[PDB]
C-alpha cells in the first residue's frame, strides 16, 4: 500500500584513460541487485581506449523499472555505492569507481512526461568521477535519472 513504482537509469556516457599502462580493450561492468538480482551488465563491444584520450562506450544505458518503498529506495542509495569496473578484455580488473547514487536524491524533483507515457516526478544528476587502481587510471563520465510514478497501481 505504500510502495512507489520508480524507474532508473544510469548512462555511463564515456571515460577519459589518464594513467593506465598500455592501451586497453574496454569494458565497463557493474551490478545493483536491489532493482532486481542479474548478472552484470556491461557496456559491449569492447572499445580502445589509450592514454589521455576521452572514449564514448557503446551500449552503455540501462534502465530499471522496479516498485519499491521510497524509504527502501533512499536508504538503499545512501548507504550502499554502485560499483564500476573497468575490465580490459583479452581479462584483468583495472579499476573501480564508487558512484554515490543518493547524490540524484539531492537534485531538483519536478514533474515530467515519464519515459512511460505517464507523469512523473524526475530528478537526473551528471558528473565525473575518478576509477581507482590504489592510483587513478582514468575518469568515468556518467548520468542517472530517476522517475517517481507514485503510489503502485491498484
Amino acid at each position: 500500500p505504500t510502495s512507489h513504482h520508480f524507474c532508473f537509469s544510469i548512462d555511463l556516457r564515456s571515460i577519459h584513460a589518464l594513467e593506465i599502462g598500455f592501451p586497453i580493450n574496454c569494458i565497463l561492468r557493474y551490478s545493483y541487485p536491489f532493482f532486481g538480482s542479474a548478472a552484470p551488465i556491461m557496456t559491449n563491444p569492447p572499445v580502445e581506449v589509450r592514454k589521455n584520450m576521452e572514449v564514448f562506450l557503446p551500449q552503455s544505458y540501462c534502465a530499471f523499472d522496479f516498485a519499491t518503498m521510497p524509504h527502501q529506495l533512499q536508504d538503499t542509495f545512501l548507504r550502499i555505492p554502485l560499483l564500476v569496473e573497468l575490465w580490459h578484455k583479452d581479462d584483468l580488473l583495472l579499476g573501480i569507481a564508487r558512484i554515490q547514487l543518493s547524490n540524484i536524491l539531492s537534485s531538483e524533483k519536478t514533474r515530467f512526461l515519464g519515459s512511460n507515457g505517464e507523469q512523473c516526478w524526475r530528478q537526473t544528476y551528471s558528473e565525473s568521477v575518478p576509477v581507482i587502481a590504489n592510483n587513478r587510471i582514468a575518469d568515468l563520465s556518467y548520468t542517472v535519472t530517476l522517475e517517481d510514478y507514485g503510489l503502485v497501481k491498484m
